[PDB]
């Protein structure tokens, strides 16, 4: 709990230069083209250019804890707005270029971002969700619920019930929900594609599910600024600021990136939006 293994934190960070992240961004097109099943997993690090610190980077949470320092946002979790990246995953969806999203993260900001919650996987909960020990129904609300660790929040369920209502907020020896991990799995297992964005995948079993994708022939793109767990595994790996990859990849498949109206719930995936023709590629 206090000693809770925080892993490898505050590692260098990694620039590719401007020639070979243009050379690679082209690639990671490439791949998203030819592949029939693209899933993504997100961390902490598509949420920093938010305001929103990570948990291992240079100025990650734990990276200033062993230091003695405290870490530092620029934003509440209210008012933080999704980042290019939340957004361009928004359209990437909607065009039927993502099958689905595994996010460790907790910032609510891909709920927020208007991301589909049926094929959004949330591993270790959402501070702004809370469910109900009774009949499982969950509650996205407009403030961060106040408790962690799976707690009662001090509200009761209203459905057509009155149990308590529980944070998501998995503790350190809390075992992931069955269904985010049974949905992401599925998803790992049968995609052609997993490219990783802001994790440095050392958590178990977050970080090995895009290994999964290994399994029979799958391709794994690994985008982060520092070295990762699996990246000895990655057929590319693009050290860069997610922000800037995912507007070049935009722009080299032809999509905007779309406007955030502010927060909004979406719980089923409308349906799929035209997109682009796609290139030959020889
Ligand atoms: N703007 C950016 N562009 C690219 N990479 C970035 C950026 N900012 C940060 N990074 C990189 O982003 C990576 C973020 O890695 P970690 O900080 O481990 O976050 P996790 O999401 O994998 O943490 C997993 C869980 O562990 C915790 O205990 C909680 O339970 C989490 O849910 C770093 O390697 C940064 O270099
Ligand atoms: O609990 C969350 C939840 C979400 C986040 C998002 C970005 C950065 C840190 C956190 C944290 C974090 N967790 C802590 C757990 C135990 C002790 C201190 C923690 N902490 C302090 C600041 C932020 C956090
Ligand atoms: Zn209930």
């Amino acid at each position: 709990p206090f000693t809770a293994d925080k892993g490898k934190c505050g590692l260098p960070e990694i620039f590719d230069p401007p020639e070979e992240l243009e050379r690679k961004v082209w690639e990671l097109a490439r791949l998203v083209w030819q592949s029939s099943s693209v899933v993504f997993h997100t961390g902490a690090g598509i949420s920093t250019a938010s305001g929103i610190p990570d948990f291992r980077g240079p100025h990650g949470v734990w990276t200033m804890e062993e230091r003695g320092l405290a870490p530092k946002f620029d934003t509440t979790f209210e008012s933080a707005r999704p980042t290019q990246t939340h957004m361009a995953l928004v359209q990437l969806e909607r065009v039927g270029l993502l099958r689905f999203l595994v996010s460790q993260n907790v910032d609510g900001l891909h709920v927020r971002s208007g991301f589909p919650r049926d094929k959004l996987a949330e591993l270790h909960g959402n501070m702004f969700v809370e469910e109900c020990a009774k009949c499982k129904t969950q509650y996205v609300r407009d403030t961060v619920v106040g408790t962690m660790g799976l707690k009662a929040t001090g509200r009761l369920c209203t459905v057509a019930c009155r149990g308590e209502l529980r944070d998501t907020i998995l503790d350190w020896e809390d075992s992931l929900p069955d269904r985010d991990l049974a949905l992401a799995d599925e998803a790992s297992r049968n995609a052609d594609l997993s490219i990783t964005l802001g994790t440095s995948l050392q958590i178990r079993p977050s970080g090995n599910l895009p290994l999964a994708t290994k399994r029979r022939g799958g391709r794994l793109v690994i985008v982060n600024l520092q070295p990762t767990k699996h990246d000895r595994h990655a057929d590319l790996r693009i050290h860069g600021y997610v922000d800037e990859v995912m507007t070049r990849l935009m722009k080299h498949l032809g999509l905007e990136i779309p406007a955030w109206d502010g927060p909004r719930v979406l719980e089923r995936a409308l349906p799929p939006l035209p997109r682009p023709p796609t290139p030959k590629l020889e």
